[PDB]
């Protein structure tokens, strides 16, 4: 597989970051990594065979590296408690400072692209569609949790990015009262997303393992646990008049990579159609 393995400078963050990157078309798959990102690969590139799944698609596949617990946002400051030493900006990585450099030295596209995010992600994507939708008219939710402002999810997302690398939820989008957590919460955002349009593939399996495996307590608890969320997400988006939507929520699944990468490939096609055809 022509799989590339680049360097992209980040003027806000003030590094580079690593990015794993298959061309085949001018618009792309943004795949976004789970909450506990690794700075060599990846999640996608480790756990599944997206790159040969998508090998000839028509599409470029665009795998940032990086970013544990960040939620791909784009931070108050650096995370009081870890010792960072500057603040995540990769929202303005994602919307500006990536796709200028993909355009400039590989001709992808600026616009027309698709969102994919899994779990820490899956909201994260919708979001970016929400407020850029000239770049993302397609966006995907992988066992996204869906509505991080309300009740105890500001707690069980603090809790979850200490557990993860020690960052602090109150450095990203500030004390609970404050105007981030819900400007990033997807269910609050879904009036955009209707508005924009936006083509959305939303999945969660419900706890209960297949023959794909996932087979721990952990991973089967997320995915029974956020399923209501999802659950409230269509319905809600139905409600406001929600038109463009996938909503997979088949009687299995747990938080696990071999259920992602089957919803990956499931939705090649839709992809295709919609940013292509």
């Amino acid at each position: 597989l022509p799989v590339e393995y680049l360097q992209v400078p980040s003027a806000s963050m003030g590094r580079d970051i690593k990015v794993q990157f298959q061309g085949g078309g001018p618009h792309a798959v943004y795949l976004l990594d789970g909450l506990r990102a690794q700075d060599d690969y990846n999640g996608w590139d480790i756990n599944t065979p997206a790159f040969e799944e998508y090998y000839q698609s028509g599409l470029s596949v665009i795998m940032p590296v990086g970013g544990q617990s960040s939620f791909y946002t784009d931070w108050y400051q650096p995370s009081q408690s870890n010792g960072q030493n500057y603040t995540y900006k990769w929202e303005t990585f994602l919307t500006r400072e990536m796709p200028a450099w993909l355009q400039a030295n590989k001709g992808v596209s600026p616009t027309g692209n698709a969102a994919v995010g899994l779990s820490m992600s899956g909201g994260s994507a919708l979001i970016l569609a929400a407020y850029y939708p000239q770049q993302f008219p397609y966006a995907a939710s992988l066992s996204g949790f869906l509505n991080p402002s309300e009740g105890w999810w500001p707690t069980l997302i603090g809790l979850a990015m200490n557990d993860s690398g020690g960052y602090n939820a109150n450095s990203m989008w500030g004390p609970s009262s404050d105007p981030a957590w819900k400007r990033n919460d997807p269910m609050v955002q879904i009036p955009r997303l209707v508005a924009n349009n936006t083509r959305i593939w939303v999945y969660c399996g419900n706890g209960t393992p297949s023959d794909l495996g996932g087979d721990n307590i952990p991973a089967k608890f997320l995915e029974g646990l956020t399923l209501r969320t999802n659950q409230t997400f269509r319905d809600t988006y139905a409600a406001d008049g929600g038109r463009n939507g996938v909503f997979n929520f088949p009687p299995n699944g747990t938080h696990s990579w071999p259920y992602w990468n089957e919803q990956l490939v499931a939705m090649k096609a839709d992809i295709q159609h919609v940013l292509n055809g």
